[PDB]
Formats: structure tokens, sequence, C-alpha cells
């Protein structure tokens, strides 16, 4: 089934375009979410066990996307181990924090042992071109192709040294907007310049964030 930002797929219709997608509109703990009121609590710590990977960059017509094959690269969070499969992106950002959109977000995808999704969102201020995703930007396809990469990358790159984050339940973003998924928002900002957002824009299409969904029952722990 087609989906899209605009037009007759676009969000608010997402429910009505299958019954496969009908959580798009009945779920009442969707992502993304506006963090506004939290409750302060003692959060694991985030240990992060990225390195030089072989990966693969795919246009899928709504994001641009990079795809790890292999295992290996990891994050630790209360003694589970969570395995990187893709990163990805959305101009302009989804989550807010008290009412304000970023530029740009990545998307950290994981599974567990237990297949267990949790997703680490990096949100990008206005600031600086930036360095570390130019490897990415270069390569980045305009059409639904994958670049197969003797390009390597490094995410532990793309990750702060403060791992401070928001931990709250919520879903995928996109159809089937899946619920069951952890989501931990960093609480330091990277950058982005106008042009790199612009870029991805122009590839994908349109700007690719959902509206914000309501909290509803859900706590967000800071
Ligand atoms: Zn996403």
């Amino acid at each position: 089934t087609h989906w899209g930002y605009t037009g007759h797929d676009s969000p608010e219709s997402w429910g009505n375009l299958s019954e496969e997608f009908r959580l798009c509109s009945t779920g009442k703990n969707q992502s993304p979410v506006n963090i506004t009121e939290t409750v302060s609590g003692k959060l694991p710590a985030i240990k992060v066990n990225y390195k030089p990977s072989m990966v693969d960059v795919e246009n899928n017509g709504h994001t641009i996307q990079v795809n790890y094959p292999e295992g290996g690269n990891t994050l630790t969070v209360n003694g589970r181990t969570y395995t990187l499969k893709q990163f990805h992106f959305h101009v302009p950002s989804e989550n807010q924090i008290k009412g304000r959109t970023f530029p740009m977000e990545a998307h950290f995808v994981h599974l567990d042992e237990n297949k267990q999704p949790l997703v680490l969102a990096v949100l990008y201020e206005a600031g600086k071109t930036n360095g570390r995703l130019s490897s990415i930007w270069n390569v980045m396809p305009m059409t639904a192709g994958k670049v197969k990469l003797n390009q390597p990358f490094d995410a532990s790159t793309l990750l702060p040294k403060r791992l401070k984050y928001y931990r709250f339940a919520g879903s995928l973003t996109t159809p089937p907007c899946t619920e069951g998924v952890s989501w931990l928002v960093l609480k330091t900002y990277d950058h982005i310049d106008q042009a790199q957002a612009e870029k991805f824009t122009r590839a994908v299409g349109s700007e690719n964030n959902r509206p914000v969904q309501p909290l509803n029952a859900r706590v967000v722990i800071e």
C-alpha cells in the first residue's frame, strides 16, 4: 500500500489506507511525541559499542536509510544487548522538546535477543555543516536505488559523549505504526545546516515528519 506525507495518502489517512495500518489511527501509544512534562528518575546508562562496518545506503522513497547486514554494532542498557539494524532521518524532526521542532532527527533502530524494538533518537540543531554525515550525504541516492558500500561507516561518530536521555514507550512513526517500541531520545543535540537538510528533502521528495501524537497514559522519564 502506498503511503506518504501529502495528498490522499497523508498521515491523517494512513489508518484508512489498509486494515494492516489500522493502529496508525486507533493506537493510544503512538510516536512521535512532544516531550513537555516529565518525571525525573534514575535511568540505566547507555553503553554504546558501535564500530567501522560495511553498510548499504538506501533511498526507499520515504527516507534515506543506512542498513547493517551484519551485527556487531550494539548498545547495552539495563544489561540487555540491542543490535543496530539501521538508522535513518526525518527532516524536519518528528519528536519535539517543549514544542520545539528541530531541522532534523536521526532514528537508530535496534532489536534485542527477544525481538524487542528500541529506537535511539538524535536531534540536530541549526549550525555548521555536519562533517561526520558527509560520507552518507555524498553517496546518498536520489531515486529508489541502493549504494552497496566499499564505503564503511562508523556510527559511533554520530552519537554524543554525554548519553543522557528521555525514555518513553511508543510506536514506529511510519506505517504500520507498530507499538511496543522503546524510545530513548538523547538530551544532547548535534548540528546540521540548511544545505544538508534541503539535500535530504530533494532526495526523498518531501518533508517526512509525522505530526506529534498525544501521550495519553504514558509518562516520559528524564
Ligand atoms: Zn524513523
